């Protein structure tokens, strides 16, 4: 089995504590559209698809948040942003070892759905010229992603 699914929750708890610690309470108007129905579907998916979904989603969060030259407007402590991303990169690398044992797939509707969501988050971030509000919207969405990802990992680990 994928040995890292047992370790995923402790490292997830660390990632969420870093996301909280790096900055303060949200500015006004941080609620944005979130793919709850997609996560309910993945909760019910095969382990293989759960783990592939976790890797796709981790890499998307990393690629959305690792352009630090676009973070001049945030009050976040960038040392803690860098620590956060280092932890997610560890999660992704470790789960990719599990994905390597699967037959590769690129036509799953979950991959298209999560790509579209992350394209929307990036578009709205650029439209708001990387404002503190725009980044806090992404911070709130990412917190929710990571909470639902920990539940997926737990469901995969207990099969």
């Amino acid at each position: 089995a994928c040995e890292w699914l047992g370790r995923y929750r402790m490292i997830s708890n660390e990632s969420l504590s870093l996301l909280k610690e790096m900055g303060g309470k949200y500015p006004e108007g941080t609620k944005v559209s979130f793919p709850g129905r997609l996560y309910n579907m993945i909760d019910n998916a095969k382990v293989e698809d759960q783990v592939k979904f976790l890797v796709l989603t981790l890499d998307h969060i990393i690629r959305l948040m690792d352009a630090r030259e676009h973070m001049n407007s945030v009050q976040w402590n960038l040392q803690t942003v860098e620590h956060f991303l280092t932890v997610l990169n560890r999660q992704s690398s470790d789960l990719k070892e599990c994905v390597a044992r699967y037959q590769p797939s690129h036509k799953e509707s979950y991959e298209k759905k999560i790509n579209r969501h992350f394209k929307i988050l990036k578009k709205n971030l650029k439209k708001k010229e990387y404002s503190a509000q725009a980044w806090e919207q992404i911070r709130r969405a990412v917190k929710h992603h990571l909470q639902r990802m920990d539940i997926i990992a737990s469901i995969a680990n207990r099969r």
